[PDB]
């Protein structure tokens, strides 16, 4: 399958992602490393991602998330849930069982299987920030471990977040690496130390 672009693109509205500061304690279920541009999270736990713009985009603007393999030799392979987790009875009534990435708590989420590339993606309407806030937050879930055999099989993935108009044309793009693992704080601390050394 052809490979979606991963080029960071702020666009006319100054679109970019943001992450909370969660730390590396034993209790953390989701933690973001700015040094690695990498999110570490437990299976099917809430991953809050902030969405920032300098200017308000038009009504009908949408936000899409899609995963690709990071390594060049695997980028053409569609990222999907492994044979075990795709058969889990963990449906929410909206997400197809094969999709790695879900949006939590948005009844207007739409899930696409692309007719030409076969890649999966989930898209929601882009909303203005709430009354007390300066950004919008979307909650994602990753429904397979990075280590799952017959799925990601220990290969790193990127999540690509695209801001789109009502036809799906590109308005902005950002991305981050993801590891889905049982000990996200410990793995973050280790991978950050490897980078320093
Ligand atoms: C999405 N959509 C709108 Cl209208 C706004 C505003 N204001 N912000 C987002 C998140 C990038
Ligand atoms: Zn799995």
């Amino acid at each position: 399958s052809s490979v979606p672009s991963q080029k960071t693109y702020q666009g006319s509205y100054g679109f970019r992602l943001g992450f909370l500061h969660s730390g590396t304690a034993k209790s953390v279920t989701c933690t973001y490393s700015p040094a690695l541009n990498k999110l570490f999270c437990q299976l099917a736990k809430t991953c809050p991602v902030q969405l920032w713009v300098d200017s308000t985009p038009p009504p009908g603007t949408r936000v899409r998330a899609m995963a690709i393999y990071k390594q060049s030799q695997h980028m053409t392979e569609v990222v999907r849930r492994c044979p075990h987790h795709e058969r889990c009875s963990d449906s929410d009534g909206l997400a197809p069982p094969q999709h790695l990435i879900r949006v939590e708590g948005n009844l207007r989420a739409e899930y696409l299987d692309d007719r030409n590339t076969f890649r999966h993606s989930v898209v929601v309407p882009c909303e203005p920030p709430e009354v007390g806030s300066d950004c919008t937050t979307i909650h994602y879930n990753y429904m397979c471990y990075s280590s799952c055999m017959g799925g990601m099989n220990r290969r790193p993935i990127l999540t690509i977040i695209t801001l789109e108009d009502s036809s799906g044309n590109l308005l902005g793009r950002d991305s981050f690496e993801v590891r889905v693992c049982a000990c996200p704080g410990r793995d973050r601390r280790t991978e950050e130390e490897n980078l320093r050394k």
